[PDB]
């Protein structure tokens, strides 16, 4: 197990541009194309995303690469936020991969808005962040892919993917 298996079992690989579990338009493994309600704006974002005329699909092999992109992102969003960035250094690995996956799914912005996660997270308080991290309109829209991140804070463990 690692980041990049982990998220593929969350977010799945659809070549199709589809609603998520929030509500937004998204492609390949879990691609945000937009906040906005407008399909036409999620088919130019995925042609400005991929660098060519799509029409709403894409290759295996470029949902590859917004992955990579996207993990990538992830992670540099985490390291210059400075919330995060002190309490993501604090966990060990299997945690870290868990605290990559939620800022994936929902963004660096809505992560550090968890202030009480935060402290407790950092203070290794794990089922308190867990109880805490539940009570988010992530954990009731996308149950399954958000009890395992949970769940994995909780224990340290890849045992949820397992
Ligand atoms: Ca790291
Ligand atoms: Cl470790
Ligand atoms: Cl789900």
């Amino acid at each position: 197990m690692n980041i990049f298996e982990m998220l593929r079992i969350d977010e799945g690989l659809r070549l199709k541009i589809y609603k998520d579990c929030e509500g937004y338009y998204t492609i390949g493994i879990g691609h945000l194309l937009t906040k906005s309600p407008d399909l036409n704006a999620a088919k130019s974002e995925l042609d400005k995303a991929i660098g060519r005329n799509c029409n709403g699909v894409i290759t295996k092999d470029e949902a590859e690469k917004l992955f990579n992109q996207d993990v990538d992102a992830a992670v540099r969003g985490i390291l210059r936020n400075a919330k995060l960035k002190p309490v993501y250094d604090s966990l060990d690995a299997v945690r870290r991969c868990a605290a990559i996956n939620e800022v994936f799914q929902m963004g660096v912005t809505g992560v550090a808005g968890f202030t009480n996660v935060l402290r407790m997270l950092q203070q290794k308080r794990w089922d308190e962040a867990a109880v805490n991290l539940a009570k988010s309109r992530w954990y009731n829209q996308c149950p399954d892919r958000a009890k395992r991140v949970i769940t994995t804070f909780r224990t340290g463990t890849w045992d949820a993917y397992k």
